[PDB]
This record gives C-alpha cells, structure tokens and sequence, in this order.
C-alpha cells in the first residue's frame, strides 16, 4: 500500500520527466506519446454519445486489464481499447494515495492520469451532480503509453492504448433505494455508449471486466448479464468487435468476480 503510493508517484515524475530507465538501464522516452494522448483526450456529454449508438471471440481469463492489453497488443498491430472503471469524482481514482483498485492500477502503469486530469469538466460535473448513478460522461484516451508490468517492473518497451473512461453506478451508496431492474437499465445504457465510442474510434478489439465491482458494489452477474445483452444473442453489438477479453484478476477467496463472467461467457 505504501509500495503502491511510491509507484504512483514515481509514475508522475516519469510523466512530467518525460522518460524512464528501464531494468536494462535502457532510457525510455515516452513524452512524444504523452502529449500525443493528451491532446487527442475528448469528453463525451451522453446525449452525443446517444447520437453514436442511433448510428466475435470472447475470452475470460484471470489477467489485470493491462496483462490482456499486452498480449492482444503483441498479436496484431490494431490499438486495443481497454474500460478503465473510472472513479467519477477523483482522476486516477485514488492511485496517489495508494488505492488498490482497477482504476488506480492503470494510472500507476500508464499515461492514463496526464489524459484524465486535462479532463477538469468530467469531475466537476460529477462533483456537482452528487448523485451515486452518476452519468453517461466518457472519457477517449487514445495512443496512451503503458510502461509497466503487473508487478510494477518498468518496461523495455512501452506499447499503447486507448482507454474509455466511464463510472459505473455507485451501488454502495445507492443501496435498495433504486430497483435491481433500474440499475441494470443504467449499466446497460451506458455499457451501450462505451462500446459505442469504442467501435466509433475503430478499435476492433476491447478488454472489458467486472466494471463498477469494486468499491462500488455492483453484482458482477448481474455486470456480465448487461455486457451479454449487448454482445451476443443477437444484441446490437454482436458481431462487432473481433475480439473481446473479459480480463477478471479477482484476489478475494473464490474469486467471484471472475467466476461471474465465466459462467456467462
């Protein structure tokens, strides 16, 4: 947790440095990347990406969100997005504190903090609203570096992403004051608008997982139910994406998170 704390913030020096060393003692510039990311960050109100909706192999495996980005990544030369499970007040969710979460994950091994915190509307937005069901607001991240392992280790060679940014509901907070039915309309309509955005900036290939099943208490069933909807049985997205990877690295005894999807998928 402290380890976590000193990663995040060597991270952010890399980030404002511009470059890294590796194990090899090789110095690896990445500031190019990171502007390039940065200035090609958009916000998404939700009725524009309304607008995009009016217009498969499927993995589940154990690996973090970035392990499956990875090795899709080495295997063809198409950018993969990858769903950060985004924190809707705090960019980075609370990586600099030492967080351990999905989100903060991605911020301590990536450029994905230099793209979010140019996003100040997205968090205000949410800061205002003050209300747990949150909003359809996404943020496109695309062409940004990964430069770190799931242990931490920094990378001979980077590789990138594009990450879609988008909170889940925050169920723990709403508890049974909205219906099982009601939260699942929500996931699935803002589920719908990240695939939407996803294949609007071509990307053919995603790493999804049991989003909004951390902190925020969502059902990961009931989570892998939405994203079912959307992908197969003939649902809007079916047949849309080449590959999907449903990446569950579930640390809790049984590890349900992953057992959900996997049961699904």
């Amino acid at each position: 947790r402290h380890s976590r704390r000193a990663i995040a913030a060597e991270t952010v020096e890399i980030l404002e440095r511009g470059r890294y060393t590796a194990p090899s003692g090789r110095v690896v510039p990445i500031a190019d990347h990171v502007a390039q990311a940065v200035r090609g960050t958009r916000l998404y109100r939700p009725e524009k990406l309304a607008v995009l909706l009016e217009g498969t192999r499927i993995e589940v495996t154990e690996e973090t969100t970035l392990a499956a980005a990875r090795r899709l990544t080495g295997a063809a030369g198409d950018q993969v997005a990858c769903l950060n499970f985004a924190s809707a007040e705090h960019p980075g969710g609370g990586f600099l504190s030492g967080a351990h979460a999905q989100e903060a994950g991605l911020a301590r091994s990536s450029g994905l903090y230099a793209s979010l915190r140019a996003v100040p509307q997205f968090y205000a937005f949410h800061h205002r609203q003050r209300d747990p069901l949150y909003s359809d607001h996404l943020i496109y991240s695309p062409g940004v570096p990964v430069f770190r392992d799931d242990a931490g280790r920094l990378l001979e060679e980077p590789y990138r992403v594009a990450f879609l940014t988008s909170p889940a509901p925050n169920r723990r907070a709403i508890g049974d004051l909205r219906t099982v039915e009601e939260i699942g309309r929500v996931l699935r309509g803002r589920a719908a608008k990240v695939l939407a955005a996803a294949r609007h900036h071509g990307h053919r290939r995603l790493v999804l997982g049991a989003w909004g099943c951390g902190v925020f208490g969502n059902d990961p069933a009931q989570v892998a139910e939405t994203f079912a909807g959307l992908l197969l049985d003939g649902g809007p997205f079916a047949g849309r994406f080449a590959h999907v990877v449903f990446a569950v690295w579930d640390t809790a005894p049984g590890a349900p998170r992953h057992a959900a999807f996997a049961r699904r998928f």
